[PDB]
DNA sequence: GCTATATAAGGGCA
DNA sequence: TGCCCTTATATAGC
């Protein structure tokens, strides 16, 4: 599809994360009775935490009635796992909605499947750059269009987060692309 | 396991 | 105020 993907990449989706609301007051010590898939330590963190094979997600279930996905492989997947959420919080006793659904941030990844010269991609790029492979082996670039962040290796693997729509993601990698390959290692 | 990245939700505390 | 709490996920050198 070099028409959408130039490079003729196009960067997997590894993880959405998505909030909802549920639009009612939780009894958590109760879900977390009632639960069976279900972990709450308020002393840890004020929410109960639950897990679902498929869609493989977990939810981070609030009082307050909101709700947090994460772990989804794509957005589609991520409201689908959201609302199976929610049906069990209904099922179990609570007039439980669907408001507000939204895509917080996408995760994706590709190879370019060429090591990058990462000192010399942070020195031309300063601006946009830290690399500080003592601290992190990655080279962190915080791109301004689109608000992405980059995780560019030396293995030529790349990570793109910071995404709440998927052609951020591809704009991103698109971007970073002719840049990557400027400073290809040989 | 850790380091770092984005992101939401909450309680708790300087 | 504002930071960390927790959860997921790719990445990779500790």
């Amino acid at each position: 599809d070099l028409s959408k993907h130039p490079s003729g990449i196009v960067p997997t989706l590894q993880n959405i994360v998505s909030t909802v609301n549920l639009d009612c007051k939780l009894d958590l010590k109760a879900i977390a009775l009632q639960a069976r898939n279900a972990e709450y330590n308020p002393k840890r963190f004020a929410a109960v935490i639950m897990r679902i094979r498929e869609p493989k997600t977990t939810a981070l279930i609030f009082a307050s009635g909101k709700m947090v996905c994460t772990g989804a492989k794509s957005e589609d997947f991520s409201k689908m796992a959201a609302r199976k959420y929610a049906r069990i919080v209904q099922k179990l006793g609570f007039p439980a909605k669907f408001k507000d659904f939204k895509i917080q941030n996408i995760v994706g990844s590709c190879d370019v499947k060429f090591p990058i010269r990462l000192e010399g991609l942070a020195y031309s790029h300063a601006a946009f750059s830290s690399y500080e492979p003592e601290l992190f082996p990655g080279l962190i670039y915080r791109m301004k269009v689109p608000k992405i962040v980059l995780l560019i290796f030396v293995s030529g693997k790349i990570v793109i987060t910071g995404a709440k729509m998927r052609d951020e993601t591809y704009k991103a990698f698109e971007n970073i692309y002719p840049v990557l390959s400027e400073f290809r290692k040989i």
